[PDB]
């Protein structure tokens, strides 16, 4: 009857039963209550994002007025005083990416106190223009705890499951791709390699095949947007921890680029290695005769050698380091650096080989993919020298998703690796590192400046010829 409905309605109006969506807001509120540091700021941006999403979906909900006010109080707390200076740019980002906004927010707090003026605007501009900082949903839902490894993706292979499985199992029986686990009931692979790491193993056909089917599954998950297979894998299948770690590291690298532009002594680099300094180094070099004396000039009051490699052949650097390893050793060199290999994926494999004398399948596949001579590693091990991988984790692609940010990111991250691995060897120990010529020079783009490897390590960029003649390459202005 109408009485029963009248009573039901009076009860409903007084104690509005809580939907799933409003429950999410209350849960998120508790997080604002309990969290500390940057977590509390992120939780506050995420509270706001939940409120906006709620009001959008329940336009005529009675709860909107009290949620709106809550949203303004939160916003007022966050952007009080000088923090309002960066508010418009940070809040616009917080609309889609609360954790990202919170990181920038912490930087803006410092900028309000007068640290690194300009960094905040730089981070905001990257967040808007770098395709890799765009909103990335990734894989949502429960992920297994069993895996002996950190999953980077959880990819539903659908129709490509059987092929992927075959080539994965062929790979695993040859010691490759061990950090991958199949769940047949959902046709998914839990995958412990990044897109870029896999690409570095495709000298092995079985990996190349597995990689091919992985990519097909990705393309089929998103046929409509123009996203590459790599970007699709992130936005649709990335583990959430992996996403955070990517976003975090990219923000770190932007700060790195910023600091390096102010703290690198480029004035002194140009005095030593341009103009008169260059003329003088070139003259002293040309008067020396043979490998021994050229080395002594190049390493005189310098921590190492930087040798350029050109796209195509000119593998003269790789050849030289191998054939003349003894002459390098006698001049104090104890470390050989290769931009050809990625530090995260390769260094554990390299180190285990130098310790045990046993080369893993995985390293053997990487060397093959990169066309590196196994004898370099044997000659290094026999000579007591360490080989170190110098590249970061992103695409070497001079084009990455259509902007300059991929280029700057790689140069930034490679600069950091170089400083950590090459810049402070024990007293007397020198290095020889081989870089592609693009990293040796500075990046002077409209979208930002990055010091060259040369600038960061206070060294000239070198070229070695078919007859072991060194020359100093002029700075790319």
């Amino acid at each position: 009857g109408a009485m029963a409905q009248e009573l039901k309605e009076r009860a409903k109006v007084f104690a509005k039963p809580i939907g799933a969506s409003y429950q999410g807001i209350l849960d998120q509120l508790d997080l604002v209550h309990q969290a500390k540091g940057r977590d509390q700021i992120a939780a506050s941006f995420e509270l706001n994002k939940k409120i906006n999403d709620y009001i959008a979906e329940h336009p005529t909900s009675g709860r909107n007025q009290a949620l709106t006010q809550l949203k303004e109080q939160v916003t007022s707390a966050l952007f009080i005083g000088k923090m309002q200076v960066a508010q418009a740019g940070i809040d616009a980002i917080a609309q889609t990416r609360p954790e990202l906004a919170a990181r920038i927010f912490m930087v803006a707090i410092e900028e309000a106190n007068g640290k690194h003026v300009g960094l905040t605007d730089m981070m905001v501009r990257w967040a808007n223009e770098d395709p890799y900082l765009a909103p990335k949903h990734g894989y949502k839902g429960e992920t297994p705890s069993d895996l002996g490894f950190d999953a980077k993706y959880h990819v539903d292979l659908g129709e490509h499951y059987a092929d992927f499985k075959q080539w994965l199992e062929t790979s695993q029986s040859n010691g490759l791709l061990s950090k991958a686990t199949l769940d047949e009931s959902t046709k998914t692979v839990h995958l412990g390699y990044s897109y870029q790491e896999l690409q570095d193993l495709t000298g092995a056909e079985s990996v190349q095949m597995a990689f091919y089917f992985l990519k097909e599954a990705a393309k089929k998950a998103d046929p409509i947007s123009g996203d590459s297979a790599e970007m699709i894998l992130l936005k649709k299948f990335a583990d959430q921890s992996y996403l955070s770690q990517l976003d975090s590291d990219r923000m770190d690298q932007i700060e790195g680029i910023y600091r390096s532009s102010h703290e690198t002594d480029i004035d002194a680099w140009d005095r030593r290695y341009s103009g008169t300094g260059y003329d003088e180094l070139t003259n002293k070099l040309a008067s020396a005769t043979g490998v021994d004396e050229q080395l002594a000039v190049l390493l005189d009051d310098r921590k190492g050698l930087l040798i350029g490699e050109v796209h195509g052949s000119d593998v003269n650097g790789l050849r030289f380091v191998n054939e003349q390893m003894d002459a390098l050793k006698k001049q104090g060199v104890t470390v050989i650096g290769l931009l050809h290999l990625r530090s995260d994926l390769a260094q554990p494999l390299i180190d285990r080989y130098l310790a045990t004398g046993v080369m893993s399948s995985e390293l053997s596949a990487m060397l093959k993919t990169k066309h590196l001579d196994v004898t370099l590693f044997e000659n290094a091990r026999a000579n007591g020298m360490r080989i170190v991988a110098l590249d970061a984790n992103s695409s070497a692609r001079p084009n990455v998703q259509g902007t300059e940010h991929g280029l700057m990111y790689r140069a930034g991250a490679a600069n950091n690796i170089a400083v950590e691995v090459l810049q402070n060897l024990p007293d007397g120990e020198k290095f020889v590192a081989i870089y592609g010529k693009a990293l040796l020079q500075s990046h002077k783009g409209i979208e930002g400046f990055v010091p060259g490897i040369t600038h960061r390590l206070d060294l000239p960029a070198l070229k070695v010829s078919d007859s072991n003649q060194f020359t100093v390459e002029q700075d790319d202005v």
